[PDB]
């Protein structure tokens, strides 16, 4: 397509499962199914939600500039422009 990675809610709530972890953080989509271990925190911590905003897990813990670099690299896409209209998420917070 000419677009970038645009990815709905429900695909990416698809890619939490069987060995493919995803997390939407911010407005855009970042995969880390080969960060898991690599991430200076973790795999639990990361897998814990998969597949959801974990953009207020992610801000609570505040991060350093560093990850919103490093997130960067792995930026595979954007969240859709369908949930854009209200980027408003109530999910769980921790
Ligand atoms: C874009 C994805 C992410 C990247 C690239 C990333 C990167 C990093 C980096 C570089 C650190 C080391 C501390 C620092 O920033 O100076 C870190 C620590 C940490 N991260 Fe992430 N992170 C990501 C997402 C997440 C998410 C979604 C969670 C929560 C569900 C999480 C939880 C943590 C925790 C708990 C630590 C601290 C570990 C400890 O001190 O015990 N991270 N992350």
């Amino acid at each position: 397509d000419k677009d970038v990675k645009y990815y709905t809610l429900e695909e990416i709530q698809k890619h939490k499962d069987s060995k493919s972890t995803w997390v939407i953080l911010h407005h855009k989509v970042y995969d880390l199914t080969k960060f898991l271990e690599e991430h200076p925190g973790g795999e639990e911590v990361l897998r814990e939600q998969a597949g959801g905003d974990a953009t207020e897990n992610f801000e609570d813990v505040g991060h350093s500039t560093d990850a919103r670099e490093l997130s960067k690299t792995y930026i595979i896409g954007e969240l859709h422009p369908d949930d854009r209209s209200k980027i408003a998420k109530p999910s769980e917070t921790l």
